[PDB]
């Protein structure tokens, strides 16, 4: 592992895409610097999905820890539930669909 490039988190993001949307995660965007192509090996990576219906937490945790496995890096998941209305928004504003 290591040396995390955004080249390189496409590769994942196209299989965390797939994997998110077997998951339940229709808003598979990625909001914050790391959308805007910033993100050090001490940084985090903020993700904002949406979780349909029936999907649990117990799909979350299994995404969390999916991702974590195929980024083999720290991966933290939002739902734009728990999320706030004028975070949300905002998230949205950064929300790129890969």
């Amino acid at each position: 592992g290591s040396h995390m490039d955004l080249e390189t988190l496409r590769a994942r993001r196209e299989a965390v895409l797939s994997l998110c949307a077997r998951h339940g995660a229709v808003r598979v965007r990625v909001f914050g610097s790391v959308a805007r192509g910033e993100a050090r090996e001490d940084s985090d990576l903020d993700l904002l999905v949406a979780f349909e219906e029936g999907r649990t937490l117990l799909d979350h945790a299994r995404l969390k820890l999916a991702l974590e496995g195929l980024l083999g890096v720290r991966v933290d998941i939002v739902s734009e539930r728990g999320l706030a209305p004028r975070l949300r928004e905002q998230v949205l504003r950064e929300a790129i669909p890969l």
